[PDB]
């Protein structure tokens, strides 16, 4: 793979590459995300989840949110690929994480992005004003944060209010990576990474973590793509096995669009070669790209 990046990079061949990922990539239809009802729970037009693997909300009303379940099946992990909440699918969103079960939320976003509103806020800013969604009968408080330079961790009570039972969910919010970008490097990509790993958010025992950034596919496709690289290669112990082209094809199965630009591809294969030196015992440049991340 880094034979491979050095042959791409040599002859400057990322777009072509990307290209081809492109031009490979499944069709299936989306449906349900296209009926006239669901036309204001789409954020963008040409961004929807195919029917056969988008989430379904426990509503007899409309069970329509533009999301789907990633289901790696040989990394045997799973992440649910949403864009960023609207206005009216902020209480959408919460019934789907109460639903799925999930324990983390991974937002990869600003709220605003290039003079635009990328995502709704759909958190509560502080411990004092906790969100209700009447809609879906779902409450939410800031219990505490932790703000790094490049991100914030939140923790956020989540309160299903018809049984009154709670959950913790934790929120990684990435604010330095640019839409239609790259993280500032692969340190402090790993370094969230991890501290998204360590967290138990990914861990079989949760539903699937929510990954989302304004459309669901670019930055999280990358996130993910890289997540589950490096799962792989664990699994195996074994860097050589993992096709990270292939893994991509076999992600954008389940969900269109899955990694934006060609740079997001090569950076995808930057983190998760230099993840493998993790990986294949070397936990030492953990805490290196936990200095060069400049997190405090
Ligand atoms: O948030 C991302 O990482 C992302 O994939 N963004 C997307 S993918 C995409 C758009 C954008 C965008 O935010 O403007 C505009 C519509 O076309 C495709």
């Amino acid at each position: 793979m880094e034979k491979e990046f050095e042959q791409i990079d040599k002859s400057g061949s990322w777009a072509a590459i990307y290209q081809d990922i492109r031009h490979e990539a499944s069709d299936f239809p989306c449906r349900v995300a296209k009926l006239p009802k669901n036309k204001n729970r789409n954020r963008y037009v040409n961004v929807s989840p195919f029917d056969h693997s988008r989430i379904k909300l426990h509503q007899e009303d409309n069970d329509y949110i533009n999301a789907s379940l990633i289901k790696m099946e040989e990394a045997q992990r799973s992440y649910i690929l949403t864009q960023g909440p609207l206005p009216n699918t902020c209480g959408h969103f919460w019934e789907m994480v109460w639903e799925q079960k999930s324990r983390g939320v991974v937002m990869l976003n600003r709220v605003m992005e290039k003079g635009s509103l990328k995502c709704a806020q759909y958190w509560p800013q502080k411990e004092e004003k906790e969100m209700i969604f009447e809609d879906t009968n779902l409450k939410l408080t800031l219990i505490s944060e932790d703000i790094k330079t490049y991100y914030t961790v939140r923790q956020l009570e989540l309160e299903n209010l018809t049984t009154q039972e709670t959950r913790e969910i934790l929120h990684f919010h990435y604010t330095t990576w640019p839409d239609f970008g790259v993280p500032e490097s692969p340190a402090s990509f790993l370094n969230f990474l991890f501290k998204v790993r360590e967290s138990g958010s990914l861990s079989p025992e949760h539903g699937p973590v929510v990954v989302h950034c304004s459309a669901g596919i670019g930055r999280s496709g990358t996130f993910c793509l890289a997540d589950t690289c490096l799962l792989l290669m664990d699994k195996r112990k074994d860097p050589s096995s993992v096709d990270i082209k292939k893994v991509l094809l076999d992600m954008r199965k389940f969900r269109m669009g899955l990694i934006q630009t060609a740079d997001q591809l090569r950076f995808s294969y930057l983190a998760v070669i230099e993840g493998a030196k993790f990986i294949m015992g070397d936990s030492s440049v953990q805490d290196q790209w936990k200095e060069l991340s400049h997190e405090d």
